[PDB]
């Protein structure tokens, strides 16, 4: 059912490998086997280059020569991919200011040289031909900006601590935000469309800031008050715009003054702000729409904050380790799973918890009340032992590629594949809990740790035991309700990660192990698992989910939405292209449906969606509790009234909002 | 996978072997393994049983012995099973008057003696006790009658034809039919609800009878007419009744005189009868509920007459060979699938044909277009295209290629696998054309002559190849459109067939397999197959499944029928429980039932289409001379009424329109 098209053996030894795959329709496969972490400078580096799939892979770091007239053999540090076009690559060096290029899938590299040493490039995402370069090492911190792709760099600006490009929508091309070191450590944020060349096309938004940060449609910036300005006490103040409008502030009104700020997600027009190192007591902030209404949403949640220069309060984080454990369940909107704390730096106390309408009302996991091989085993005890996930974070021990974290991905909606225990914590003999109705109810798939990951949209799960030497793959197609066997080799091989083609549609899995020898030995197995799909699907295979809640009916936030997922046991190619919540479902009964009471007025703007009654009236329509409206504990809206018919139930835009019972 | 858990070995060397499965929650099984048959001189017989559903066979034959002080050896020709109580069976001799009975699955033999020898026995359908006789063999034609189970016999007749008992409406308990013998050939025919005891309870039907057959609520009889009555040649009638009433005649008017009749489907309150046989044709009749207006439906049916006596015209035939390639689907009401010929034999005309409502249209049955068995996309025959099915000739029996019927079962409506394809010139040799829409849509599942048979109620198809020695076991889930294999043994043996407990819920599939084919060395195996289909299934994995007619307009017959089963694609347990159509749709008699009958007509105003009665009548449709006097709960009608043989239960413009029954 399962077949393996693809044994590559490399013969390296190094401890690190970057992979990416090029494009949707190109089969282009690009490995960079570099050497050691990000902690020093490498000594070696190689580059591999696969033109069918990655069936098989030729060395071709041969080409990337320093010319005639040197026979030093160069290591390259990272690549970079153009965004906006899949078939330009860039090759840098961490000895020599120097940068290898192509422009068709790494088949031709040319040999151009810039000054400057490549530490970090930030590749234009709409045009190909512009790029910008720092050089972090430089004791005068400096900028280029390239616009043939390599040849020509500039200077644009100098002392420079941090930059960024304009997203799309709120900013004109060419924008470029940047960050400007002062004599007293301090910084100051100035925007412009021309690249720096004059003062007429230059803006100043910020001055003094302590850390920036830009986010799709909102702005953030953390500044130092009184006593240092005047008096009393320093606590850090945040600073957010919208619309890229000025910046305005923001009322955390509490007793403990303030002392740091972390953004953990905020483009929903909603931000979850982790507020706090005051006291040990990281507080969870929601606010809403306008920008500064920001209100508590839970108490604790395990915050991890090293700290910064010496005074860097807003922490900025890279893909390898965040600062905090939050997720969210990518693909929709209002799911969230966060961990509570109890201690200082421990890691025994781990209780987690979960949302299903942005933030509200935080619940604790579900158990599956079941077990895989058949037991009855569970509890509850409202205190005993709800499923705790594992986030990322304490390393828990040093051991090898271990605690794969909550896997969720736009592709498939409604499946989540964590690791977990089910108990008063999290401690160790973890297990695999999938869950295909967004977190809802759950699972216990697989006894044991695992190197899980799906394909074809969800469609075919597959997982390899870590810990020992294995040769044995484990694919599912009932979501976890049964789970079949492949043997990928002859001889046990360890396993270093099952990887498959970022986002979905590729049935081809990919593992990376080293067989038994002098580590590595890199090898690449790739197992086509098409076979085992069967045949197309059809109308009837399909069907159609909307968030399923947890105090219980799909029905809230606002509107609704609905996808089209096929249904369970099916056994059909979901296909390899498509899928669309075809209605966004406007509303059930709510915003998209309300109005005022007829003759009351709407207003002019189109943001507002709120009734009025007539500036026309003389304010007239004020009087005591003598009409039918008023009277003693009346109830108050915005002039929204529930039109018949309109039979809903449960929602977080109804509840605490509308018809309030006021004296 | 699969899993097989018998092998039993049998060391014997006969020829056939009649297995019967004993029960439902029992798991007995009785098998009879005997001789040649169609020889009426046995040799040898052996029987055996198995309590643990066929794990191991054990030889019963040594307590079938004749008592003490003889040693000779019983050799068993028969065995029957009471339908009223699963636990009691009989076992008979071929040579000498004796019988065995048990009480308890074969546990407990005793050795009772009989009167005559046991040729034929009629065990009663509600009451185990009851039981009937008779010898063949014997000059007189004598009749016997136990109330014992096998102890007393006396005598309740003699020159005794034949006979039957009563279907249990219509007619009370016991109440036996006979037809006896005349000096001058004839056979006559007397009812008795007392056992031929006295005069008083002794019913005449009818005189003379060429012939006499019963089925549920018909009542046919074949008589010849006055052999020198009046100056023309005698032409055979066929007398029918209904609800027992006496019997009246019937017209098949037509310019050939007639000479046989063959009834071939009575039990749906139709008869298809195959008439004519009007030197040189045949020519399926159909009639209505009452049943006299017989007309014309199809011509040259394929219909085998090798005759009788020498004068009978009707004889009564066994499941080896019938007289008619004439196959009900069954589990539905209207198709049924005919075979024309033009002119003398041997498949060289055997064009089929299919009917989707009571023998009202005759289409030739839709190629599958896709024919793949190669994976091919050969777009088959055009002009006109045709798919042939084998049928019950299949050039007699001992030949491989068409050695498999039509297949169709009341547990999976909708699902046939019959075989065929060369059939009227055009080679393409015999294939199997699975059809999971009631023969409407064909498809092309396996290339060869098979061994198939289907398991859970359709849910698991299952086909053995035919032919050379093989050990693969093509199951299938998704009816026939993807096929898996699986090897039941280590070397190829020839298979005999593929057998499964009668009716389905059976996961379990029973092969017959005689290793060598030095003679006969039985071999049965028993494949399970329950880990195949997955887990439960759910109410997603189902819908509701009418009868799809080629045309698409699937409302015929004044009513309809919806049936919940699984989706093909669908991988779960079909459940073994509760198919049923909960309701029987009549969807809302409409229009196309009804019409305008003689001397009815459109109206000034067409719009309602109101039946007026005819002004050009001048008032005599009034007239006495009507089947309905006035008087008691006369019809009241306003011009429409409901057709005979169709039942309108729904719908409210039925009301108050047809004829009613006022009082």
């Amino acid at each position: 059912p399962i077949k393996v098209y693809g044994q590559v053996s490399l013969n390296d030894s190094h401890n690190q490998m970057v992979v990416h795959w090029a494009g949707e329709k190109s089969n282009v496969i690009v490995a960079l086997a570099r050497d050691s972490l990000a902690l020093a400078r490498p000594k070696s580096s190689d580059v591999y280059v696969s033109y069918d799939y990655g069936k098989s892979f030729k060395k071709i770091s041969d080409k990337l020569n320093f010319g005639l007239g040197n026979r030093s053999e160069a290591v390259i540090a990272q690549f970079y991919h153009s965004p906006a076009d899949n078939k330009r690559y860039i090759f840098a060096d961490a000895y020599a200011q120097y940068l290898w290029i192509t422009f068709d899938f790494c088949n031709t590299l040319q040999g151009f040289s810039i000054p400057f040493r490549a530490a970090d490039l930030l590749l234009h995402s709409k045009a190909s031909n512009l790029l910008l370069g720092f050089d972090r090492s430089h004791p005068n911190k400096q900028l280029w900006k390239s616009d043939d792709f390599g040849q020509t760099w500039i200077m644009i600006q100098e002392h420079v601590k941090s930059f960024s490009w304009g997203i799309d929508p709120y900013d004109k091309p060419n924008t470029i935000y940047i960050e400007r070191h002062e004599p007293s450590g301090y910084s100051t944020v100035f925007r412009s469309t021309d690249f720096f060349q004059s003062r007429e096309n230059q803006e100043v938004i910020l001055e003094e800031v302590r850390d920036f940060q830009l986010r799709d449609k909102y702005m953030f910036a953390t500044k130092v008050v009184h006593l240092l300005g005047s008096e009393q006490q320093s606590s850090v103040q945040l600073w957010v715009s919208f619309g890229r409008k000025p910046m305005r502030a923001a009322q955390f009104v509490t007793r403990h003054p303030i002392n740091e700020y972390y953004i953990a997600d905020a483009s929903e027009d909603q931000v979850f702000v982790c507020v706090s190192h005051s006291n040990n007591r990281t507080n969870l902030y929601i606010s809403e729409a306008e920008g500064l209404k920001f209100s508590l949403s839970l108490e604790n949640v395990l915050y991890y904050s090293p700290g910064g220069a010496g005074s860097d309060t807003l922490v900025r984080y890279f893909a390898n380790e965040p600062f905090a454990d939050f997720h969210r369940v990518e693909g929709l909107q209002g799911v969230y799973i966060a961990t509570l704390i109890n201690g200082s730096m421990n890691e025994e106390n781990m209780r987690s918890v979960i949302t299903f309408d942005k933030g509200g009302t935080w619940e604790f996991l579900q158990a599956p009340a079941f077990t895989g091989y058949g037991e009855k085993i569970n509890c509850e005890l409202s205190q005993g032992c709800s499923l705790h996930l594992a986030q990322r974070l304490s390393q828990l021990l040093n051991l090898q590629l271990r605690r794969m974290p909550i896997l969720s991905k736009e592709s498939a909606p409604g499946l989540i594949i964590a690791t977990g225990s089910v108990g008063k914590n999290l401690a160790s003999k973890t297990n695999v809990y999938i869950s295909s109705s967004a977190g809802a109810r759950w699972r216990e798939a697989l006894p044991g740790p695992h190197y899980y990951t799906w394909g074809d949209h969800g469609g075919i799960i597959t997982a390899i035991a870590q810990g020992m030497e294995t040769n044995e793959l484990k694919y599912s197609t009932n979501e976890g309700e049964t789970w079949k066997t492949f043997i990928f080799s002859e001889k046990p091989v360890f396993v270093y990660g099952l990887l498959t083609e970022p986002g979905e549609k590729s049935t081809v899995f990919t593992i990376f192990g080293s067989n038994k020898e002098n580590v590595h030995s890199w090898l690449i197995l790739q197992v086509n698992a098409t076979d085992a799909l069967g045949v197309p699907c059809t109308e009837n295979d399909y069907k159609l989910w909307s968030p399923s809640d947890e105090r219980g009916n799909e029905c809230l936030l606002g509107h609704k939405t609905v996808f089209k997922r096929r249904t369970p046991h099916a056994t059909c190619f979901n296909g390899e292209d498509f899928d669309r919540p075809v209605v966004v479902s406007n509303c059930s009964c709510t915003r998209e449906d309300y109005e005022c009471d007829f003759g009351f007025k709407m207003s002019e703007d189109l943001s507002l969606e709120v009734c009025v009654p007539d500036p026309e009236f003389s304010g007239k329509s004020y009087s005591p509790p003598v009409p039918c409206p008023v009277g003693s504990t009346y109830r108050r809206t915005r002039g929204y009234r529930k039109i018949s018919g309109d039979t809903c139930s449960g929602g977080d835009v109804e509840a605490r909002l509308e018809g309030e019972l006021v004296p």
